[PDB]
C-alpha cells in the first residue's frame, strides 16, 4: 500500500522525506521531493534546526500546484518544551517556521524533559521528570484547536506506552521508532499493533553512522533484484508494514528512495534481512539523557526501561 489510514481516519503516505541534518539544500530537497519525485510526506522537527527551510520548500511546492490537503507534514516537540505550559508555544513557533496553519502529525520527540540550556551530555540536574499525562493533555488540545490533525510519540517503550494509553483521551496515532535490519524492535512494534497504533520507521538505512547501503547481506539481495541497496532497505520497511522516512540531501537519491512500488523482496531474502542480529542501534539517547555520575539515567538501558 502506498498509504496507511490512521485511527482518526486521516491517510498518511507510506514513504516520507526525512530532513534531519539536511543542510543548506533543505528547501530545494523538499521542493524536488514533492514535485519531481511525488513525495507527499515530509518529516521534520524543531530540534533539527531546519524547519524554516522546510517551510520554504513546502511553500514552493504549494506554489507549484500541490494542495495543502494532499501533503502530510510531521514535526516534533523538543524535550525542553515538555512541560504543559510550553506545548502550545512550541507548536505555534513550529507552524510559523513551516509557514503552515496546521501540521498533520506532531510527535513527542523523546519522552524526557530537559532543563532549558541543557547540555550534551547532560549535567547534574538537567534531565527532569516527564509529566507524560499533563503534557499529553496539552498535545490533545492542539488537535481540539485544529492546529494538529494527529498526535504521536517517538522513542517509546512498552511500559511508557501502557502508561500513556491509560490516560490518553486521544491515543497516539503513530509511534515513530528507529527500525532497520539489525534493529527491528519487534517488541515495540507488536505492542503498537496490539493497540492499532501505526508505526513509522526512522533511520531506515541505518542513518549515516551505521549505514547499511554497503552491507554485504543487503548488497547480495540488491544485486539479485537489480535494485539499489537503499531501495531494498526502504522496501523492507514497507514489507514489514511500517511507513518509512529515508533522508537524503541529494536529488538523485531522493528520487531513488521512492522507487519502491511495483516489486517486492522475495520471502527468503526478506527473512535473511530479518535475521541480521538486533544490536546495530544508532540512537541510544545516551548523549542526550545519561549522566552516570548523578543520574537519573545511568545507562542506555535506563533510557529504554530495560526493554532492549
Ligand atoms: N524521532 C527521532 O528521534 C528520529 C527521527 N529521524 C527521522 O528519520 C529520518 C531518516 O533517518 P536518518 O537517520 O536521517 O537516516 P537514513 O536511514 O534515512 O540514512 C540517511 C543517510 O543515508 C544516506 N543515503 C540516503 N539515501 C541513500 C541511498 N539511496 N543510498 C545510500 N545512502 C543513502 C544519506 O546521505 P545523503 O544525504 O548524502 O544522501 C545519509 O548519510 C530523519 O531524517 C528524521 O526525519 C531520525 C533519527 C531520529
Amino acid at each position: 500500500q502506498d498509504h496507511f489510514v490512521l485511527k482518526s481516519g486521516h491517510a498518511m503516505p507510506a514513504v516520507g522525506l526525512g530532513t534531519w541534518r539536511a543542510g543548506s539544500d533543505t528547501a530545494h530537497s523538499v521542493r524536488t521531493a514533492i514535485t519531481e519525485a511525488g513525495y507527499r510526506h515530509v518529516d521534520t522537527a524543531a530540534e533539527y534546526g531546519v524547519e524554516k527551510e522546510v517551510g520554504k520548500g513546502l511553500k514552493a511546492a504549494m506554489e507549484a500546484g500541490i494542495d495543502r490537503k494532499d501533503l502530510f507534514v510531521t514535526s516534533k516537540i523538543w524535550c525542553t518544551n515538555l512541560a504543559p505550559e510550553r506545548v502550545r508555544p512550541a507548536l505555534e513557533n513550529t507552524l510559523k517556521d513551516l509557514q503552515l496553519d496546521y501540521i498533520d502529525l506532531y510527535h513527542i520527540h523523546w519522552p524526557f524533559r530537559l532543563k532549558d540550556g541543557a547540555h550534551m551530555p547532560p549535567e547534574a540536574g538537567e534531565v527532569l521528570e516527564f509529566d507524560m499525562e499533563g503534557v499529553w493533555k496539552e498535545m490533545e488540545n492542539l488537535v481540539k484547536d485544529g492546529l494538529v490533525k494527529d498526535i504521536g510519540v517517538c522513542n517509546y517503550t512498552v511500559t511508557k506506552l501502557n502508561r500513556l494509553l491509560r490516560s490518553a483521551k486521544i491515543p497516539p496515532a503513530v509511534c515513530q521508532m528507529e527500525m532497520h535490519p539489525g534493529w527491528k524492535n519487534d517488541k515495540i512494534f507488536e505492542a503498537c499493533k496490539k493497540h492499532g497504533i501505526h508505526i513509522t520507521a526512522y533511520s531506515p538505512l541505518g542513518s549515516s553512522e551505521k549505514n547499511l547501503a554497503h552491507d554485504p547481506v543487503v548488497e547480495k539481495v540488491a544485486n539479485k533484484l537489480n535494485k539499489t541497496p537503499g531501495q531494498v532497505l526502504i522496501k523492507w520497511a514497507l514489507q514489514r508494514g511500517t511507513s518509512v522516512i529515508p533522508k537524503s540531501s541529494k536529488d538523485e537519491r531522493i528520487k531513488e528512495n521512492i522507487q519502491v512500488f511495483g516489486w517486492e523482496i522475495p520471502e527468503e531474502d526478506f527473512k535473511v534481512l530479518c535475521s541480521i542480529k538486533d544490536e546495530k542501534r544508532v540512537l541510544t539517547g545516551e548523549e542526550l539523557f545519561v549522566n552516570k555520575t548523578h543520574g537519573p539515567y545511568r545507562s542506555a538501558r535506563d533510557v529504554w526501561d530495560h526493554e532492549n
